[PDB]
């Protein structure tokens, strides 16, 4: 059959496509003269599906939406300590206030604002890295998450450089406070090239999906980033992505995102989807008017929100059977604290010493109390996709306390 | 056997219990002279389990941690429009700045700060509600989520009233801007009594759990609040609960929470747990020193964080079987967009016109491609706990497109 989501997307494109308020970034001709009658959107899932509609295959410079990816590369290349000493985690407007540097021992507020992005670029490969290395590293992280080699639009780059006095102001002030070690010109050029990286709505969706999964690429299943790093990135996207409008945005949209002045909007909702949107015209605060409106629509219509209780929970326990002397407990899904906690409940509801469930979501945990004594328990993990360190330790300890009850425990774990 | 979580909690209490930095709220004798050598913690799960340790059964006034619950009651009693016109969604420090009222058409920044909490109390039952009704309503919402009738500590109340000049300042300024209609004294007294509601660490955990589940009480399974309301409440807890430290808190702890000056800390992580913590001494910014540190520990040790990709996803599809002519697709868990989306993939991977999975978390969606033509599909929902409107519509549309393929579809749905 035909998947309905791509259809929902086409509707939305047609709906919101009816109008085209605002205007394109006027500070440079390349963006000032860009065709405004363009509108695309993409939704990449964890499993690897990519739904889209409209101009979702049209390239445009990523601009600010590049900031979370370089942030991820910096945290990976230098570790949290080195990065947190140069970049804060406080939300704020893009407007620069010197008192903010003198504050919290000299460091821009966050990686989402330009001052922070400059500091992040400065930190890209290492203290002795060259300009070319940091630029390549920025292109590399973005390409790795997109799953294809990306190009830099040098035309937009040069156009931007001719009017980079502001970013130069920020860079020099950062140098003054010891946040930048290389030259203002060098760091600004690197950041400007970084923003000139070309991407389509589909790429942003895929890149967003890597972040939504905790660092796993949805198309290949390879871990591109550590989960803690991906977690920090989406965290700052949420608290600072939409600047001083972040609070209202978290509440009313609930989707961590970041817009770019070329018209692209990046979205990343943990555990659910990667979002890419494209629409040139910006609203009064510089965000893609339709891009931002499209995120708001998806949120409301699909009832998608960071505050959703969409967790495995008790469903971690596929089922529990008591054939006679032994008990068979099967697990499944992505097991972390929530699922592991439920498993511990199952092991405890046995005596080695319905409606409520469904009403909440305890899965087959209730089948534990329902299930001659019990001399052996079999934990089958065949249906379990993966388990984080926490889950492993909780279940490991759970198995340990079973034996302590003089109960035989066999863990059938194919892979 | 013995559940390990309560044991983890005991360790933590002993660990963090080793020291007791800071001091008790000195503004009133009742809190100034309270016994500082007290420390408890509780973790209530969605299914209905309640783990705890230390002084988790010792009552104390809820203070500020009452703000999200009255916020929930106001949104329920008056609807979003009526509340959003009097209360913003912008994070900020507790320090009052008049320009903030003149801003965004006269309304305090958010429900977590005192000015906002006063406006919320003002909105409690209705425009013609009496003082006694609004106070009862505040006690009622809190009792309903705790699952027991709560009492007001009138001794703490009176003690607070003798030094309520500041809250009176806020209330009068709000009246000046038309945010309050009743008298300053009346609204402040209501808010002060509201803060004097007595709770234990276990109650906060349970109350937090109601919010974590989207409004469902974990002990009975009854819906106490609409999901959108519970969602708005946790949203504001996250963006404003920790005031100007919210960004750093989201990133490093990732648990929406709110502390009270009596030493209580409330936590609510969607889909996973309700947190209650108690420890009298406050740090330099007025938060429970150990309470806040205990939340930070749970986050790091259990790897619990709002940015976790802990979702049902493809696990929504329990399994897919092709006996011969017909296909049997079984669903399970809490189905919302994420799970429903996966189901649509299953229905589409059939022709009516492994490692990658586990690597991500597609569950048994892959069994769709793996599964003479196909004349009938059976959707069994017996194992599905519940499904939100979005999921229902997506699956409803999915079934509709199957038939459109001239495929027989039977939905076995016991309950």
């Amino acid at each position: 059959m035909r998947h309905p989501i791509p259809d929902y997307l086409a509707s939305l494109v047609t709906e919101l496509g009816a109008v085209n308020p605002g205007e394109t970034a006027q500070y440079i001709p390349v963006l000032a003269e860009a065709d405004p009658d363009r509108f695309g959107i993409a939704l990449a899932t964890p499993t690897g599906r990519l739904h889209c509609a409209g101009d979702a295959d049209v390239e445009f410079t990523i601009q600010s939406a590049s900031k979370p990816f370089t942030y991820a590369a910096a945290l990976v290349d230098r570790g949290f300590a080195a990065v947190d000493r140069q970049v804060g985690l406080n939300p704020s407007g893009e407007a620069f206030n010197e008192l903010s540097l003198e504050a919290e021992s000299h460091r821009p507020d966050n990686a989402m604002i330009n001052a922070g992005a400059l500091a992040v670029h400065q930190l890209l490969v290492g203290p002795e890295a060259s300009r070319k290395e940091r630029l390549d590293r920025a292109v590399e992280i973005m390409s790795l998450l997109a799953g294809r080699r990306l190009s830099v639009d040098w035309e937009t780059y040069e156009s931007e450089m001719a009017v980079s006095d502001r970013n130069l102001s920020l860079a020099h002030m950062l140098r003054s406070y010891g946040v930048l070690q290389d030259s203002a010109e060098e760091i600004v050029a690197g950041y400007v090239a970084q923003c000139a990286v070309l991407v389509t709505v589909k790429d942003l969706a895929v890149m967003g999906a890597c972040l939504a999964t905790g660092g796993i690429h949805p198309m290949t299943g390879e871990r591109m980033l550590p989960s803690i790093v991906a977690r920090r990135v989406v965290s700052v996207m949420t608290s600072s992505g939409m600047y001083d409008a972040a609070g209202q945005w978290l509440a009313d949209v609930g989707i961590p995102a970041k817009s770019g002045v070329a018209g692209g909007v990046l979205g990343a909702l943990p555990g659910r989807v990667g979002i890419g949107v494209f629409s040139p015209r910006l609203d009064e605060v510089g965000n893609s008017a339709r891009g931002v409106l499209a995120c708001r629509r998806l949120s409301e219509d699909f009832r998608l929100h960071l505050m959703d209780g969409d967790s495995l929970g008790g469903t971690a326990v596929r089922f529990v059977e008591r054939e006679g002397d032994r008990v068979f407990l099967h697990l499944q899904g992505v097991i972390r604290f929530g699922g592991a906690e439920a498993v511990l409940d199952a092991l405890t509801d046995l005596r080695t010493g319905a409606a409520l469930s469904a009403a909440t979501g305890g899965g087959a945990v209730h089948e534990a109390a329902a299930a001659g004594p019990i001399r052996t328990v079999v934990l089958n993990l065949a249906r379990v996709d993966r388990i984080d360190d926490v889950g492993r330790r909780l279940i490991a300890e759970g198995v340990r306390r079973l034996q302590a009850d003089g109960v035989r425990v066999e863990v059938e774990d194919p892979e």
